[PDB]
This record gives C-alpha cells, structure tokens and sequence, in this order.
C-alpha cells in the first residue's frame, strides 16, 4: 500500500528499457534533420530520455501519467512507420509488450495503494 513506490519502479523499469538494444530508436528525441517531415505527421514527440527526465524531476504525479507519454512513444512510431515490417516498428511492437509486460504490476500496485488510502 506504499502510494510512492511506483515511481522507483518506473526508474528501474526504464533502466531495464535503456539496456534493451530494441529501444534506441526511443532514446533520444526523433531526428528531424534524418526525418525532415516528422512533425508533419506526428505532434506530439516523445521518447524515453524526455519520460526519465520527467519523473526525475518530479513531474508525473502517477505512473498512468508515465504510461500515457510512453505509449505516445508507440503510437508515434506506428503513425510514422511506411510499413507495418519496418525495422524501427518492428522494434518498437517488442518493447511495447515488454514494456505492457511489465507496467501492469505498477500500475495495479498504485491503484491498490491509492484506494486503500481512499478507503
Ligand atoms: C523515427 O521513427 C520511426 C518509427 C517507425 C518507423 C520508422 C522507419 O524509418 O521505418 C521510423
């Protein structure tokens, strides 16, 4: 019922996402000078350095806040991909489940947390 845990798991869970060879594609802002209609297609960037940075500093209240901008991740390298084998799509569809994989706990746990608090 520790409504705070959530976040070192996020942490430890992005370590693990860094150490994954499937997420440098992600690690980083997408380049526009190798992707110069990028923002034509997609509004809203994100990538795994600008989620850590965020919770670094202490700027998502909850882990459904990470979650959302990490699936943003998803959702941008699916609307940007030509083609559903592409190699950088194809790479994000792994880290996504096992970034799903592993989310479901921390998130189940804070909810838990949080309505035991609320009780
Ligand atoms: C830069 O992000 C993406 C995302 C998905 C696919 C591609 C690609 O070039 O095949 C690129």
């Amino acid at each position: 019922y520790d409504i705070q845990a959530w976040k070192k798991q996020c942490e430890e869970l992005l370590n693990l996402i860094f150490q994954c060879e499937d997420s440098e594609p992600f690690r980083q802002p997408v380049d526009l000078l190798e992707y110069p209609d990028y923002r034509d297609i997609i509004d809203t960037p994100m990538d795994f350095a600008t989620v850590r940075e965020t919770l670094e500093a202490g700027n998502y209240e909850s882990p459904m806040e990470l979650c959302k901008d990490v699936r943003l991740i998803f959702s941008n390298s699916k609307a940007y991909t030509p083609s559903k084998r592409s190699r950088i799509y194809s790479m994000s569809l792994r880290l996504s489940a096992f970034f799903e994989e592993h989310i479901s706990s921390v998130l189940s746990d804070y909810k838990s947390a949080l309505r035991f608090h609320k009780r």
